[PDB]
């Protein structure tokens, strides 16, 4: 078919996993969360936490699918259906290293789920307890394992994908030890090879010898909010991509629809972006296309608690908090928005 209505695998779409309710988790998880303290802001702060309530949640936007569990088949019915909306074909879930039956349990759904539309699946690797080279191929191994024969499993050219966050936490000798064809837990050339994604963050200076060194297979930037650092200053895309067509990696810019995180983080206020009913996504995307990638990951499904979510958001004032909306558009206007953006970079790949 020539429809322009399939789904995009070279389009990834950051989702989290950790939301909660009383009936399904125990807890309205996430839904309730502490506030952050000023990490300025002096000694002897109780800043408190957000009860996750129906009147006070955890996001400056309120769900159209209320406070949901993330283990909730019906929910992930659902999501999938907003996947195919948006042309978004792969869902890069947030991967925390629970090692709890929970944990196991949810992401069995989640490919489930997915497969049913034909949506892939891979993982966005976080920055869990003690995590180092070592524990991380195990976890790879182990991830490839339980989940690389699920036919909702994503691979690009026949390899798996993997997303690292705050890459730089670990050295390039160590990252060098997974990654170079010669290194001493080498996944290069074994069962267990992927396409290696790390958080580029900071000025070319730092960020390419650290790239090249550690031998990531490519990069990404995460920040939905233009100028947080180099890497998600749109201005750079186009010279970050020609810097990584030169030295054969994969540059996987993340765009998003805005920012705002005050209900966890009060303090934060600076890196506030306003959606201006649309504008903002319109414009980093768009950036995103012209830099010429081969790959867009969009910053976010449904990270609630940063205001990135393009997942569907109801007006909505309670007693305890007004809370945002989008606005002059309608609820689902971020997904069919997405569609848009993916027609535009297919276009053009
Ligand atoms: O997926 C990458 C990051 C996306 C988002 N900034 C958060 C990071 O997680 C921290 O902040 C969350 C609240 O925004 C909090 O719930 C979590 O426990 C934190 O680790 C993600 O690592």
């Amino acid at each position: 078919n020539n429809l322009g209505t399939e789904l995009d695998y070279d389009t990834f779409c950051f989702y989290y996993d950790w939301y909660g309710s009383e009936a399904i988790d125990g807890q309205y998880r996430h839904w309730a969360h502490a506030i952050a303290p000023d990490p300025n802001g002096g000694s002897g702060q109780n800043p408190g936490t957000i009860p996750g309530t129906q009147e006070s949640i955890a996001s400056n936007f309120y769900p159209q699918l209320g406070r949901y569990s993330s283990s909730d088949p019906n929910i992930l019915t659902k999501h999938m259906d907003m996947f195919v909306m948006a042309r978004t074909g792969v869902l890069a879930l947030t991967w925390w290293n629970e090692q709890d039956e929970t944990e196991a349990k949810r992401i069995g759904l989640i490919l489930d789920a997915a497969d049913k539309k034909k949506i892939k699946v891979c993982f966005h690797l976080e920055p869990y307890p003690s995590r180092n080279v070592q524990n991380l191929r195990e976890n790879i191994v182990k991830l490839i394992t339980r989940y690389g024969n699920h036919p909702a499993f994503y691979r690009k050219d026949g390899k798996p994908l993997f997303f690292i966050y705050d890459s730089y936490l670990i050295e390039p000798s160590e990252w060098e030890k997974l990654l170079s064809p010669g290194g001493s837990i080498t996944i290069r050339n074994t069962a267990y090879d992927a396409l290696m994604i790390g958080l580029w963050t900071s000025s070319p200076t730092v960020q390419r010898p650290f790239i090249l060194n550690a031998h990531f297979d490519g990069f990404y930037t995460y920040f939905a909010a233009t100028g947080f650092t180099y890497g998600s200053t749109p201005t750079n895309w186009v010279s970050m991509q020609k810097w990584a067509k030169e030295n054969g990696k994969i540059f996987i810019p993340s765009v998003g629809p805005g920012y705002i995180d005050t209900r966890i983080r009060p303090w934060n206020g600076s890196v506030i972006r306003t959606r201006t009913d649309g504008q903002y996504y319109d414009a980093m995307y768009r950036k995103a296309i012209e830099a010429g990638v081969s790959a867009i990951s969009i910053t976010s499904f449904n990270e609630w608690h940063e205001g990135s979510q393009i997942e569907p958001a109801v007006p909505y004032t309670s007693s305890e908090f007004t809370y945002l909306d989008y606005e002059n558009r309608e609820p689902d206007y971020y997904l069919t928005r997405t569609a848009y953006w993916v027609g535009k970079f297919r276009e053009s790949k």
